[PDB]
C-alpha cells in the first residue's frame, strides 16, 4: 500500500467545500441511508446526542435482526420488543405512533419489523436530519465529498496481472495505491474504439455501472482515460466465469450439481431483478458473462449490449446479442420486454446442467438464419440429468410466447422466487450476500476530432460516489482520517 | 451534582453562533492562550495534523519543563534538545530560525526555553492558527461560547453554609448545580448598598475581580443578580484569614514563624505586582483580608476600596483604607503611587511576625489625629521575634517617604524578589503555585428608581469566561460534552 498516495487523501479547509455545498443533494434517503459514509456520520450525530439514542439502537437493531442466522431471529426479535416496544423500558421509542408499535408487537416472517423500519427512518428524516444538517457532522460530510470528487485518475493505479481479454483491450488485476484495495480494470483502447464504431456500447456499459449497485452487477469505482485508454475500475470477479466452470473444470464430466446450478441462477434472477426495476434490459445474459468472486459468489457483467427504456417507455426494438441466447420475439423483429433476458436465464441453466446448448449439437454450427428458425420454432428437449423442478423452470423461461413465459410481473421477482426449484434457497440470506456458496474457487490512420475527445471526456467521469466511500471504509482510510482527539 | 442542572448544558445547533461569531474577538493570543477551552481545542487541531506534530510537543514540552520538580530539570531539558533542537531527529522544529536554535541549545536559568516558547507561539499564531479558524475545531469553540453565554444566574446554585459576614449581606459556600464545583457566594442586599451610598465601592470590586486573572487575587466566576441581592460567585477560601490565623489559633503563643510568613508575604508580593501591572491600586492590604484555600494558600480579597488608574494616568488622590495601614503620602493628602500598597504589606508583615501593630499597643485605641501623627512621624520598633532580614525588609518598607520605599519598580517586583528575606523562595515554584504551603488547615423606605435597576444590570454581567472554562474542564463536564465519537 503506497504511502505517497496514502498522503494524498487528507480532509479539506471547510472554506473549500462551500462550493459543493450548492452543487448537493441535500435529500434525507440520498444521503444519510445510500451513501456508507453520510450513513456512518449520521449515526455518529445520532449517537452522541441522548434524546436519539432509542432511535439509532433499533435501527441498528433491525439491520442486525436482518442480517442474523435464521436460528438466532426469535430471541433477537424477543430482545428488540423488550428493548424498544414495551412502554416500561429505558430505550423505549416514544415517536412510534401506537398503530404501528400494535403491528411491531405481533411477528409475522420474513418482514417482520420492516414496516417499523420505515416507521423509525421517517422519523430520522424529520426534526434529526434537520439538525444533522446544523452539526459538525454534516460539515465534515462536505470534507469527505471534497476528498471524493479530486482527481484519482490512472497513476493512481497499479496494473500487476492479466484477468481476461475482451474486444477493445485487455482487463487488468490492479491496486487502488493509496487505499491498496484490488480492484478490475478494463481497458478500451480509444483508437480501434472509434474504428470499430464502438462507442454507443462503451457508453451504455459506464452508465449502467455507475448508476446500478447490487451485489450481483459487477460495480463501478471509477472512470477515467489515458493517453491511449479510456478505464472502468470495477468489481474483481477473480474465480472465472461460469462458462469456463461448465466445461473446463471438470473435462470429462460437463455440468453442474442442480443445487450449484440453481445457487447460480437464484443469484442471476436477482441481478435481473434489479436491471429491471431500473428499466434496463440486459440482452446479453449467458455463462460466459457470468463471473465469480473470490468466495464463489456470481455477478452479472458485460453490458455494450444494454438498453435503458425512457421514462414511460414499456418496450423496445433491435437486433442484439448473442446468436443462442436471444429470444423468439426479439428475432421475429418485434418490440420486446424484460421477457428477453428471462429467456436467456432459460438458456442459461440449462447450459448450466446439460453442458450443452438447446438448440444445436454438440460442435454443430449451422447458418443464423437455420439457428434462428430453431429457436423459433423447435420445442426443446431436456434429457434426464434434470429434475422435474429444473425442467419445469426452463420450461416456463424458455416458452416461445413472452405473454407466456416466467418473468418479471408488478416490479419484481417474487412471482419468480416462488417457484419449486427455489425450495431450498432463503431468498433473505440470498439477497444479503450471506449464503454459503456451493462451490469456492482456488492500428493504422485514426485522427481524433472535436468529438471523439467531448465523448472521452463524458466517459472519464471520474469516481463513483457510493463505492468509493465503500472502498474508504472497508480499508480502514475512513476510521483514520476521521478521528476526532487521538 | 444536579442532573436536571447538568442537563442545561448541551451544545447548541451551530445556526445559533453565527451571531457571535461577530461579537468575537479572533485574535489568536486572546482565543488560543488565554482561554483554557479554545486552547484544548486548538491544541487538538494540531494533534490531528502531522505537519503541526513537532510544534504541538515543543510546546507541551516547554510548559513540562516550566513545572517540573528542580530535580527533573536537567533531563527534560535534555530530552527536549535532543528531540526538537538536533536536525536529525523526528520531531525536529525547522521554522524555528537557526539564531533561536543557537541560544536555545546553549542552556541558562530560570527562563531557560522562554525565549524559544514565544518563537513556537510566534510560529501558530500565522498560518496553524488561520488553518484552526478555517476547521470544526474552531467552530466547535463557537458552540462552547455560546452555551457560555446562556443564563446561569441564582438557580443556578445551591448555598449550603455561610463562610463569613460582610457589610452588606453574608457570604456562602455554594456548589454550582450543573457541575458540583464549589464557590463562595458573596450577596449584597439591594437596599442596604442603596442607603449607605455603597454603589462605587461594590462595581469597581466586582470590575477588579473580572478582569484579573492570578492565583492569588480571589477569581470571578459569576455575577448576577436576585429580588434582595446582588450576587459574586468567586474562588472558596476555606481556611479563614491570616489576621484570624495570629491570633485565635495559637492564642497564648500569637504570631507566625519566619518561614511561614515570609511563604505568605511571598504570595501576597505576587498578588500585588498583578494589581500593579494592571494599573490598579489595591488600598487596603491586611492580615484580614488576606486568605487561605484548603491547602494553605493564600489570596488576597476584599477589593471595595481599589482604584484603577485611567490609562496613562501615573498618580491619584483620594482617602480611602484602614486606619493603621494607610500610608503618609496618603496621610499627608499627597498625590501617590502603588507605593502606597507596600507600606501596607510592611504593616502586615510585621503582624504576621509580632502579633501587634507598629503603631499602638495592645489595646491602646487612640483618635484618628493621633493614629495619623504616629503614623507620619514615629519610627518603628523591631523586637527580639525579628531576625535581620524580616527587620530590614520591613523597614525598607515602612520607609516613610515613597520615594524611598521598596516597591514596584519597572513594570514589576522583581527588584524586591531579590531581598534576601526571600532567599530560600523559589519564585518559579511558588509563582506556579506548585511549592508545598508552611501550613495546612483542618430595611425601611427605600424605592428603586430607574438608575438604580441600570446599576444592577451592569453589575449583573453574568458569567467569566476564563473561570467557566476552567470549571468545565476541572469539573469533566467538557471532556464529557467534548466527544466526537463514543
Ligand atoms: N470485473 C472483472 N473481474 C475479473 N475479470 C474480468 C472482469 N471483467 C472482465 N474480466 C475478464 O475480461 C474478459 C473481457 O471483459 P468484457 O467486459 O467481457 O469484455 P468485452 O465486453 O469487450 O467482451 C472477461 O471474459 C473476463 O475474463
Ligand atoms: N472568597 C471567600 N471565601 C471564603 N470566605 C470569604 C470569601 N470572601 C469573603 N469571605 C468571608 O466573608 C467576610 C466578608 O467578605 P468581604 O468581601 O470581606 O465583605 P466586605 O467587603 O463587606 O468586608 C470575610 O471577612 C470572610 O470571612
Ligand atoms: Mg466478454
Ligand atoms: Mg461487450
Ligand atoms: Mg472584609
Ligand atoms: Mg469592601
Amino acid at each position: 500500500r503506497d504511502r505517497k498516495y496514502l498522503a494524498r487523501l487528507k480532509l479539506p479547509p471547510l472554506s473549500k467545500c462551500e462550493a459543493l455545498r450548492e452543487s448537493l443533494d441535500l435529500g434525507f434517503e440520498g444521503m444519510c441511508l445510500e451513501q456508507p459514509i453520510g450513513k456512518r456520520l449520521f449515526q455518529q450525530f445520532l449517537r452522541t446526542h441522548e434524546q436519539h439514542g432509542p432511535a439509532l439502537q433499533l435501527w441498528k437493531d433491525i439491520e442486525d435482526y436482518d442480517t442474523a442466522d435464521d436460528a438466532l431471529r426469535p430471541q433477537k426479535a424477543q430482545a428488540l420488543r423488550a428493548a424498544y416496544l414495551e412502554p416500561q423500558a429505558q430505550l423505549f421509542c416514544s415517536f412510534l405512533d401506537a398503530e404501528t408499535v400494535a403491528r411491531a408487537r405481533a411477528g409475522a416472517g420474513d418482514g417482520l419489523f420492516q414496516p417499523l423500519l420505515r416507521a423509525v427512518l421517517a422519523h430520522l428524516g424529520q426534526a434529526p436530519f434537520q439538525e444533522f444538517l446544523d452539526s459538525l457532522y454534516f460539515l465534515r460530510f462536505l470534507q469527505w465529498k471534497w476528498l471524493e470528487a479530486q482527481p484519482m485518475g490512472e497513476d493512481w493505479f497499479l496494473d500487476f496481472r492479466v484477468l481476461g481479454r475482451g474486444g477493445f483491450g485487455e482487463v487488468f488485476a490492479c491496486q487502488m495505491k493509496a487505499t491498496g484495495k484490488l480492484y478490475a480494470c478494463k481497458k478500451l483502447n480509444k483508437k480501434r474504439l472509434k474504428k470499430r464504431k464502438g462507442y454507443q456500447g462503451a457508453m451504455v456499459e459506464k452508465k449502467i455501472l455507475a448508476k446500478v449497485h447490487s451485489r450481483f452487477i459487477v460495480s463501478l469505482a471509477y472512470a477515467f482515460e489515458t493517453k491511449t485508454d479510456l478505464c472502468l475500475v470495477m468489481t474483481i470477479m477473480n474465480g472465472g466465469d461460469i462458462r469456463y466452470h461448465i466445461y473446463n473444470v471438470d473435462e470429462d464430466n460437463p455440468g453442474f450439481q442442480e443445487p450449484r446450478a440453481i445457487f447460480y441462477t437464484a443469484q442471476i434472477v436477482s441481478g435481473l431483478e434489479h436491471l429491471h426495476q431500473r428499466n434496463i434490459i440486459y440482452r446479453d445474459l449467458k455463462p460466459e458473462n457470468v463471473l465469480l468472486d473470490d468466495d464463489g459468489n456470481v455477478r452479472i457483467s458485460d453490458l455494450g449490449l444494454a438498453v435503458e427504456l425512457k421514462a414511460g417507455q414499456t418496450k423496445t426494438k433491435g437486433y442484439a446479442g448473442t446468436p443462442g441466447f436471444m429470444a423468439p420475439e426479439l428475432l421475429l423483429g418485434e418490440e420486446y420486454d424484460f421477457s428477453v433476458d428471462y429467456f436467456a436465464l432459460g438458456v442459461t441453466l440449462y447450459e448450466m446442467i446439460a453442458a450443452r446448448g438447446p438448440f444445436r449439437a454438440r460442435g454443430e454450427k449451422v447458418e443464423n438464419k437455420e439457428l434462428k428458425q430453431r429457436v423459433l420454432e423447435q420445442a426443446v428437449t431436456y434429457p434426464d440429468k434434470f429434475s422435474p423442478a429444473s425442467k419445469d423452470f426452463c420450461e416456463a423461461l424458455l416458452q416461445k410466447d413472452p405473454e407466456k413465459r416466467l418473468g418479471f410481473r408488478d416490479g419484481s421477482c417474487d412471482g419468480l422466487r416462488t417457484h419449486p426449484l427455489f425450495r431450498d434457497i432463503s431468498w433473505r440470506q440470498l439477497e444479503a450476500g450471506m449464503l454459503t456458496p456451493p462451490f469456492v474457487p482456488d492500428v493504422k490512420g485514426v485522427a481524433f476530432e472535436k468529438a471523439d475527445t467531448e465523448f472521452f471526456q463524458e466517459f472519464a467521469s471520474g469516481t463513483c460516489p457510493i463505492p468509493w466511500q465503500e472502498e474508504m471504509i472497508e480499508t480502514g482510510v475512513f476510521g483514520d482520517l476521521n478521528v476526532w482527539r487521538p
